[PDB]
């Protein structure tokens, strides 16, 4: 509360560390469904159904331009990518499986880096 603060957790490396995690996600072999925004002209249903599209390139640009106020808003956008994928794709599809694999990969790096 006012003039009463928990001890200051060092957040000075968060930007660099989120960038590293993002590089690792970008270079994973199963990243291909997620590298670029879904083409809303060419994929029926996407625009109407997925209210907040997100992809790794968009996260990379947001990261690079100071549009994440803290590491939790970064994690929210990464998870959004996988949540969108599960919304639109069957579990038993190449894309659906890619999304589960990537979410797993991300959540481990997240825990190991920060928790």
């Amino acid at each position: 509360s006012m003039s009463v603060k928990k001890p200051k957790r060092d957040d000075s490396k968060d930007l660099a560390l989120c960038s590293m995690i993002l590089t690792e996600m970008e270079t994973h072999e199963d990243a291909w469904p997620f590298l670029l925004p879904v083409n809303l002209k060419l994929v029926p249903g996407y625009k109407k159904v997925i209210k907040k599209p997100m992809d790794f390139s968009t996260i990379r640009e947001k990261l690079s331009s100071g549009q994440y106020p803290n590491l939790e808003t970064f994690a929210l956008d990464v998870r959004l990518v996988f949540d969108n994928c599960e919304t639109f794709n069957e579990d038993d599809s190449d894309i659906g499986r890619a999304g589960h694999n990537m979410r797993k990969y991300f959540e481990k790096k997240w825990t190991d880096t920060f928790k």
